[PDB]
């Protein structure tokens, strides 16, 4: 038998009040599917910085699904060349690809590919 209410949650930050919970609803607009949106500038041109490390000789598929799909690589032909040397300008070798199925006579939904917006969770907004 204590008066005292003791450590209880101890040192912490505060809280926001101010701050409403729309997690839930974000959630709800976390997921798109069925979309001819094609991939953007920042993404293509981050993907040539994301395999420049393990940039190499090798046929991808188009990636698209109702646009002109392109795939950078090495070229074969200064694939004997050492990478380091090789630039986007310099050797890099490159080709274009449109999607077959874009016939628009059948959806494709794309909630198999909301793995690849979302970043596994979501982050809070302050102020």
């Amino acid at each position: 038998m204590k008066n005292n209410q003791g450590n209880g949650q101890g040192h912490n930050m505060p809280n926001d009040p101010n701050r409403n919970v729309d997690e839930n609803a974000n959630a709800n607009s976390a997921v798109k599917n069925n979309n001819n949106e094609e991939p953007s500038d920042k993404h293509i041109k981050e993907y040539l910085n994301k395999i420049q490390n393990s940039l190499s000789t090798e046929w991808s598929p188009c990636s698209v699904t109702c646009g002109n799909g392109i795939q950078v690589r090495i070229k074969p032909g200064s694939a004997n060349k050492p990478k380091d040397e090789l630039d986007y300008a310099n050797d890099i070798e490159k080709k274009i690809c449109k999607m077959e199925k874009c016939s628009s006579v059948f959806n494709v939904v794309n909630s198999s590919e909301n793995l690849y917006f979302q970043s596994g969770g979501h982050h809070h907004h302050h102020h």
